[PDB]
């Protein structure tokens, strides 16, 4: 990979049309994208932090991964432009999409999200990249109804390679935690989570435990009990994710055919979510 690659967009094509999270804007080159500003009161490392960042994104191409359509490096405040994803986050769009007494989501839904992203992740493993943060609020959703894409976003982790209290412990395996050690299975273990975050409706993992109560009893061999409401087939993945040991823990090739066995079982697919 080189800066070869990377497509430079003259600046005066760019326009910004809204912010839309704490910085990414809606933006136009006419082309609708999402644009990543690199802060110009930035450190050293945060500038080629950032370039990283575009290397690595560029370098994919997988339908589950969000597409970079290019930079605008040359010129400050420094961009990266990547697709557009009208859905936002997973995480907001679990809460705001919880089923009330007032009211959308089904199981088969949830489960297209777990596809897409473990599609994602098993193009990241086969390719040797460690995403290092599988959460939902990395995912990203192409629109709110029933045609949605969940995309892997968030690439940020990774090109880091902080704090002890800055890790997010509660989705990381004990190697991973105690030693610093990641692989492949670090992102199956994260993966775990992610899909308990999903089939929760977007709940905090592990409720009401602090970042170091989740240490002890991770390593203690304690694991989250199923979500409201979570079938079996889903819950029994969640819990080969997280085997102690990483070679007890299934790849992603795995992991996707246990999550089409589930779409296939009528039983798991009409299960109702909780309101
Ligand atoms: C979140 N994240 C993962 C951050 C860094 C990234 O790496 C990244 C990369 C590419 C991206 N493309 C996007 N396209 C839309 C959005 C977006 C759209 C709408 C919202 N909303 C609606 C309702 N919501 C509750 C409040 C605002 C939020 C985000 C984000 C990205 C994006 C992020």
């Amino acid at each position: 990979s080189s800066i070869s690659d990377l497509k430079e967009v003259p600046r005066k094509n760019i326009t910004l049309i809204r912010g839309l999270g704490h910085e990414v804007y809606e933006g136009q080159v006419p082309l609708q994208v999402a644009v990543k500003t690199l802060p110009e009161v930035c450190s050293e490392q945060d500038e080629l932090d950032f370039l990283m960042e575009a290397l690595i994104i560029s370098k994919f191409n997988h339908q589950n991964i969000v597409r970079c359509i290019g930079v605008s490096l040359q010129s400050l405040p420094r961009f990266i432009l990547l697709e557009l994803m009208a859905g936002g986050d997973l995480k907001s769009f679990l809460r705001e999409t919880r089923p009330r007494p007032s009211q959308s989501l089904a199981m088969l839904d949830l489960l297209h999200v777990a596809r897409d992203i473990a599609c994602g992740c098993q193009y990241l493993e086969e390719n040797h990249f460690i995403h290092r943060d599988i959460a939902a609020r990395n995912c990203l959703l192409t629109c709110p109804g029933p045609g949605r894409v969940a995309k892997i976003g968030d690439f940020g982790m990774a090109r880091d390679i902080g704090g002890c209290a800055m890790l997010p412990v509660k989705w990381m395996p004990p190697e991973a935690f105690m030693e610093g050690i990641f692989t492949s299975k670090t992102d199956t273990w994260s993966f775990g989570v992610l899909l308990w975050e999903i089939f929760s409706l977007g709940y905090m993992p592990y409720p009401s435990k602090s970042n170091q109560e989740v240490l002890e009893f991770v390593t203690s061999g304690g694991r989250m009990d199923p979500p409201k409401n979570c079938p079996g087939p889903v819950y029994r993945i969640m819990t080969q994710c997280w085997q102690h040991q990483p070679e007890d823990r299934p790849n992603f090739a795995i992991i996707l055919e246990r999550i089409e066995y589930c779409t296939q079982d009528p039983d798991v697919i009409n299960t109702a979510l909780p309101i």
